[PDB]
């Protein structure tokens, strides 16, 4: 499909990216800084090393409302970018309740923790028109 997260890396800093409708989903303006407890984050950081190598480092968070299947899912794909970063990246999943001084550090703006997401916008596409049968 479209993986943005496995094939980020166009600019040196930070980029947030979450996991929706099966594949990556970008967090627009207005929604990024809100962590949802329903869902898992991937953030990739990327910076220029003197050698200029481009550093990437990615920290995989979940949710506490995510079961390992959720939370599975996305570590699957954090895996994945590790194979193909098993160089000397930083990988670290961080949960719900336990998250480390690295996070607090990265937004000290204070992060809102939005929980149930009452909303029913979402529809399944279709297969064109039920014309075959």
């Amino acid at each position: 499909e479209h993986p943005e997260f496995l094939k980020a890396g166009k600019e040196p800093g930070l980029q947030i990216w979450r996991v929706e409708k099966f594949d990556l989903v970008p967090v627009p303006t207005n929604l990024y800084g809100d962590f949802f407890t329903g869902d898992a984050y991937v953030i990739l950081k990327t910076v220029q090393l003197r050698n200029g190598n481009l550093q990437y480092d990615l920290h995989y968070w979940l949710g506490n409302e995510c079961s390992q299947d959720e939370s599975g899912a996305a570590a699957i794909f954090t895996v994945q970018l590790d194979d193909y970063l098993n160089g000397r990246a930083v990988q670290h999943r961080e949960v719900q309740g336990f998250e480390s001084a690295t996070f607090l550090g990265y937004f000290k703006s204070g992060l809102k923790y939005k929980k149930g997401g009452v909303a029913s916008g979402f529809k399944h596409v279709v297969p064109n028109e039920v014309v075959v049968q």
